């Protein structure tokens, strides 16, 4: 494939490996992938990383009770742009009432951008995605990978 | 001050803040700063980051029982080049006998490069620096700062 396509595939492999690891351990996570709507305003609220993606770095960021774990990681293409970022909280009535701030933040950013946000619940380990104002819950590993591949 | 000087001071402050946090909690850490001797061969053994330095990222890297905490962070050109890197273990018979692998790795890289390596002991939280084959132990915060400033001058 082209180098761009191979890089995308490595980035998807890194994300899915990290999400699977965190889901199994009930490590809460909030990971927004910038698409065509620029997210600079939100990136600038966090700690700048501009780091190459790896499953290892993604996992290390979200370990509970650490400086970087609260708030969103925002990725730009094949880089982790920043961690511990603010995202706006959705007021949508279609967010399950038991869900906390990570899911509301994910839906919130999905209402004002075309980004794709992945959430791992610290309560259940369930994996969800927010896109275009909708939250899709309880994703299998296969469904998440397919969503990421389709998102390119 | 110049942009480069302000950048160097910001990086020193980020390092010292992270080392203080880890020393207080007795979190083992191993952080090598590349100088004139290139360390690409050791950087290539770790996980690539090429990340901006922050105290927060340094702390998150070394949290125990995590993917990135085992091995050395190597800094180059004011960035974190890679984490979980291999460094060669010193065979020097003159390292304190109570010290283990992190300290021997720091002394080892210091024997074959002009780099400066910071170690935090997981046993005591003591802070030490390896340079030129020697280990400087039980450093105060002021002593570590002076070494970092002397190195970057
Ligand atoms: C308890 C931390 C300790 N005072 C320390 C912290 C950072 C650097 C050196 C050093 O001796
Ligand atoms: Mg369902």
């Amino acid at each position: 494939p082209t180098p761009v396509e191979e890089a995308q595939q490595k980035t998807i492999e890194a994300i899915t490996k990290a999400i699977n690891y965190m889901a199994k351990r009930r490590i809460g996570a909030l990971l927004t992938i910038e698409r065509d709507t620029g997210m600079g305003d939100y990136i600038e609220t966090g700690i700048p990383l501009n780091a190459k993606v790896s499953s290892e770095l993604l996992i290390n960021i979200f370990i509970p009770n650490t400086p970087l774990h609260d708030g969103a990681v925002i990725m730009k293409n094949n880089e982790i742009a920043a961690a511990a970022c603010y995202l706006p909280l959705s007021e949508s009535p279609f967010i399950s009432k038991e869900l906390g701030t990570r899911h509301r933040a994910a839906v919130g950013i999905s209402e004002v951008t075309d980004s794709l946000t992945i959430i791992v619940s610290e309560e259940t380990g369930g994996v969800s995605v927010a896109k275009n104002g909708d939250l899709h819950r309880e994703l299998t590993e296969e469904a998440l990978k397919e969503m990421l591949e389709a998102e390119f």
